[PDB]
């Protein structure tokens, strides 16, 4: 498989990330995530919290320096009307956090797809918490754009993440 596992940063394309929906199967809401550690130092996988949906991997558990991570997630599967939304965190070999947020919701009448990233200090898990910090916080809408910001702490990300219910979002993290 390719989602819960790590490659060359510089090989992460949206063609790997599309590769990595396709594995996920027949689920009509799920996101492939790729994220480029270019932070200078590698990161431990910390946990994963989903608000809504669920995975069928496991957050690749170190990503050395200019490596990506490759992670997906989907809603539950059959009957329910859901979407794959939740928050996730590194603890980055600086001594600091990476939350990172995904929602993908059911329905786009009323609802978009919105995503975040954030540097926080010391080690934190993954949680509710978290999650409302970045989904009530000043989140990017999933619009097939690229945005960026200072993260502080001397990193900043540029990402992108996309508008429909098969998800893919690919972020960089650098120094």
């Amino acid at each position: 498989a390719l989602a819960g596992t790590i490659i060359a940063g510089a090989s992460l394309t949206f063609q790997v990330l599309d590769k990595v929906l396709e594995e996920l199967g027949k689920v009509s809401r799920k996101i492939a995530v790729g994220i480029d550690n270019e932070s200078g130092g590698t990161w431990t996988a910390l946990n994963a919290y989903f608000r809504s949906g669920t995975t069928d991997v496991i957050l690749p558990e170190f990503v050395p320096n200019t490596k990506a991570l490759l992670y997906s997630g989907r809603k539950d599967t059959g009957p329910v009307a859901t979407g794959a939304v939740a928050a996730f965190a590194y603890y980055m070999s600086s001594g600091n956090t990476l939350g990172v947020m995904f929602s993908v919701p059911f329905d786009y009448n009323w609802y978009s797809n919105w995503w975040d990233v954030k540097i926080y200090s010391g080690k934190r898990r993954a949680d509710q918490g978290m999650y409302e910090d970045l989904y009530y916080g000043n989140p990017y809408r999933g619009d097939n754009g690229w945005h960026e910001k200072n993260l502080g702490y001397g990193l900043r990300m540029k990402g992108i993440m996309t508008s429909a219910g098969e998800a893919k979002m690919q972020i960089k993290i650098s120094r």
